[PDB]
C-alpha cells in the first residue's frame, strides 16, 4: 500500500503508457494539454478508478471518443486531490484502455519552477524546469504518483520557436507548431518503463557540446566551456558502473546544468541527469555527484523502491556504487575517505533530529508525512552503511559487488520492498546464512539513531585532517601564532572539506580562532561550494558578524537545499542575523523553487 498516493493502487489498475501533448505558455506560467494513459485493468469489471492530482485544471476526460463522468474529491494537504473516473464500460482482468485527460497545471505547481529572464545566464528568455521527486509529478499531470507502476511515455511539447525543450527520454525530432507558427514542437520517447517521479522537462535558451560517445551536457550558453570541463570524467565513470552493474539501458546518458535555484545536486531522469550548477568547482573536484546520478542508472531506475518508505532502496545502493565508482578511479584508500566521511555526515543527522527520532529509522512510515519533510541523509549513509557493514561481513568488495549485480539482474524493471531485498540477499548469500543471522536485522531496519555496528574505515587520508581539526580545536589564544598557511600544503580539496566538517561537528570556536583561520587560511577566497558551504556555517555558528552578508549570498544566490538550508537556519539561530534572515526569505520567496521555499519557512518558523 502506498500512503503517499490518492491514485488506485497496481493491484486494482496499472498505466503501462504515457502519451502527453502539451504547450508550455510561459505568459501565464503553465502547461497545458492532454495526457493520454494507457490503463490495463487488474481486476475483473473494473468500472472506475482514481488518478492523483495537484492543484491541476480539468477540462475533461474522453474514452472511446466521448466525454464521461469524473469527480474532484477534497485536497489532502500535500497529497492533492483524488480524481475518479467512471469508465464507460466494465473492464475484464487485462483488458487494456486509453483514457485522454485535458488539463492545465497551476502556477502554483509544486513540481515546476518558472524563471523570468533576469533569474536566467542570458537576461533575454525566461526558462522552466521541472523536479518530480517523490510525489511531484501529480501537480504536473494526473497519474498513478506512485513508483509501483513503471509506464512507457512520448510526448510532444510546444514551446515559443527560440526556446529548446528536453525530456527525460530520447529526442524524436522538431517541428514548426502547425497551431502557432511563433511555435516549436519537440517530440520524446522513452521506451524504457519508468516510475512516473522520473518523468521530468526543462524549457529554455539551451545550448549543448558533445563530451562523450554518449553524452551531451546542455546548459545556457554562458556555461556550456565550464560544464564540459567539469564533467570530462562523465564517460569514463558510465564505463565502471557498467562493469559494476550490467549493460546501459537507456541509450544516451546526457547531462543537463540548471540554473542556481535547482534543489538538489542532481537527479537521476533517465537518458538526461539534472545536476546544480554549484558543482562548477573549476577543477572537477565534486564529480561525485556524476557518480552517483549514473549509479542510478540501475539502482533506483531500473530498480525501483515500491514505496517512498523504502527509498533507502535507491539510495544506500546508489551511494555504495558511487563510492566503488570513486575507488576505481582514485584508490581504495579514497573510496574508505569518502565512506568515513558519509558516516560524519549520519552522525550529523541523527544529532539534528535526535537520536530516536522516526526520520532516523532506515525504513521510515510515511503514512501522514509529506516525503519532502522526511528529506535527509538518512537513508543515503545509513543505507550505505548497512551495506558497507555486510560487505565486511561477508567477504569483502569483490564479493558484495557479485550481490550487487545479481541483485540489479533479479529485479531489473521491477518494484521491490525491504523484504524483497532481504529475501534475494540471503538466497544469494545461501552459504553465508549463519553470518547474515549474526545482523541485527530490526536495529539496522527499524530502529532510530545510529546504526549499532560501525563499519571498520582505513583513516589514512583522514589522519591529517583529523590531526589538523584537533590542533585548532585544543589551541589556545598564544597558540594561534603558529597556525601559517603551510598547515594546508598537503590537503587535497576533499581533505580541506573534511578538515571543516570535522572542525564544524564541534563548533563553535572561539571567534578570535575563526579570525585566525582566515587570516592564515583566507578560506573567504575558496569557490568550492561544499567548502565554501561549510568555512560559512563555521563562522556563523562561532558567531562572526562579518561572515553575515557572505553567508547570506551565498544563501540566496542558489538554492541547492544542502546548502541554504542549513544556511538560513544558522542565519535564524544567530541573534544579530536572525532578523535580516527572515527579512531575506521574506523578499526571495516568491522567487523561490516552491519546495525549498516551503521548507526554509518551516525551519525559520515563518507564516
Ligand atoms: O520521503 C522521502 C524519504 C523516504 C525515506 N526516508 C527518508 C525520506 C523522500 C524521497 C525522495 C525525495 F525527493 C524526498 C523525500
Ligand atoms: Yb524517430
Ligand atoms: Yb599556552
Ligand atoms: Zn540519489
Amino acid at each position: 500500500v502506498d500512503t503517499c498516493s490518492l491514485a488506485s493502487p497496481a493491484s486494482v489498475c496499472r498505466t503501462k503508457h504515457l502519451h502527453l501533448r502539451c504547450s508550455v505558455d510561459f505568459t501565464r506560467r503553465t502547461l497545458t494539454g492532454t495526457a493520454a494513459l494507457t490503463v490495463q485493468s487488474q481486476e475483473d469489471n473494473l468500472r472506475s478508478l482514481v488518478l492523483d492530482t495537484k492543484d491541476l485544471t480539468i477540462e475533461k476526460v474522453v474514452i472511446n471518443g466521448q466525454e464521461v463522468k469524473y469527480a474532484l474529491g477534497e485536497r489532502q494537504s500535500y497529497k492533492g486531490s483524488p480524481m475518479e473516473i467512471s469508465l464507460p464500460i466494465a473492464l475484464s482482468k487485462n483488458q487494456e484502455i486509453v483514457i485522454e485527460i485535458s488539463f492545465e497545471t497551476s502556477p502554483k505547481s509544486s513540481a515546476l519552477q518558472w524563471l523570468t529572464p533576469e533569474q536566467t545566464s542570458g537576461k533575454e528568455h525566461p526558462y522552466l524546469f521541472s523536479q518530480c521527486q517523490a510525489i511531484h509529478c501529480r501537480a504536473i499531470l494526473p497519474c498513478q504518483d506512485t513508483p509501483s507502476v513503471k509506464l512507457t511515455y512520448t510526448a510532444e511539447v510546444s514551446v515559443p520557436k527560440e526556446l529548446v525543450a528536453l525530456m527525460s527520454a530520447i529526442r524524436d525530432g522538431e517541428t514548426p507548431d502547425p497551431e502557432d507558427p511563433s511555435r516549436k514542437i519537440y517530440k520524446f520517447i522513452q521506451k524504457v518503463p519508468i516510475p512516473c517521479y522520473l518523468i521530468a522537462l526543462v524549457v529554455g535558451a539551451l545550448e549543448s557540446r558533445q563530451i562523450g560517445p554518449r553524452t551531451l551536457v546542455w546548459s545556457e550558453k554562458e556555461q556550456v566551456e565550464k560544464s564540459a570541463y567539469e564533467f570530462s570524467e562523465t564517460e569514463s565513470m558510465l564505463k565502471i558502473a557498467e562493469d559494476l552493474g550490467g549493460p546501459y539501458v537507456w541509450g544516451q546518458y546526457d547531462l543537463l546544468v540548471l540554473p542556481p535555484s535547482f534543489p538538489y545536486g542532481g537527479m537521476e531522469n533517465p537518458c538526461l541527469t539534472f545536476v546544480t550548477p554549484t558543482l562548477l568547482a573549476g577543477d572537477k573536484s565534486l564529480s561525485n555527484v556524476i557518480a552517483h546520478e549514473i549509479s542510478h542508472s540501475w539502482t533506483g531506475n531500473l530498480v525501483t523502491n515500491k514505496t517512498w518508505d523504502h527509498f533507502w532502496l535507491n539510495e544506500g545502493h546508489t551511494v555504495y556504487l558511487e563510492r566503488h565508482i570513486c575507488g576505481r578511479l582514485f584508490g581504495e584508500k579514497f573510496r574508505h575517505f569518502n565512506a568515513l566521511g558519509g558516516w560524519g555526515e549520519l552522525q550529523n543527522s541523527v544529532k539534528t533530529f535526535g537520536e530516536t527520532h522516526p526520520f532516523t529509522k532506515l525504513v521510515v512510515d510515511l503514512t501522514d508525512i509529506d516525503p519532502d519533510v522526511a528529506y535527509s541523509s538518512v537513508p543515503y549513509e545509513k543505507g550505505f552503511a548497512l551495506l558497507f557493514y555486510l560487505e565486511q561481513l561477508l567477504g569483502g568488495p569483490e564479493i558484495f559487488l557479485g550481490f550487487l549485480k545479481a541483485y540489479v539482474e533479479k529485479f531489473s524493471y521491477k518494484s521491490i520492498t525491504t523484504d524483497d531485498w532481504k529475501d534475494f540477499l540471503y538466497s544469494y548469500f545461501k552459504d553465508k546464512v549463519d553470518v547474515l543471522n549474526q545482523v541485527d536485522w530490526n536495529a539496522w531496519l527499524y530502529s532510530p539513531g545510529l546504526p549499532p555496528i560501525k563499519p571498520n574505515y582505513d583513516m589514512t587520508l583522514t589522519n591529517a585532517c583529523i590531526a589538523l581539526s584537533q590542533r585548532w580545536i585544543t589551541a589556545k589564544e598564544d597558540d594561534l601564532n603558529s597556525f601559517n598557511a603551510t598547515d594546508l600544503k598537503d590537503l587535497s580539496s576533499h581533505q580541506l572539506n573534511e578538515f571543516l566538517a570535522q572542525t564544524l561537528q564541534r563548533a563553535p570556536l572561539p571567534l578570535g580562532h575563526i579570525k585566525r583561520m582566515q587570516e592564515v587560511y583566507n578560506f573567504n577566497a575558496i569557490n568550492n561550494s561544499e567548502i565554501r558551504f561549510r568555512w560559512l556555517r563555521l563562522c556563523i555558528q562561532s558567531k562572526w558578524e562579518d561572515a553575515i552578508p557572505l553567508a547570506l549570498k551565498m544563501a540566496t544566490e542558489q538554492g541547492r537545499m544542502k546548502f541554504t538550508r542549513p544556511l538560513f537556519k544558522d542565519l535564524a539561530a544567530f541573534d544579530k542575523s536572525h532578523d535580516q534572515a527572515v527579512r531575506t526569505y521574506q523578499e526571495h520567496k516568491a522567487s523561490m523553487h516552491p519546495v525549498t521555499a516551503m521548507l526554509v519557512g518551516k525551519d525559520l518558523k515563518v507564516d
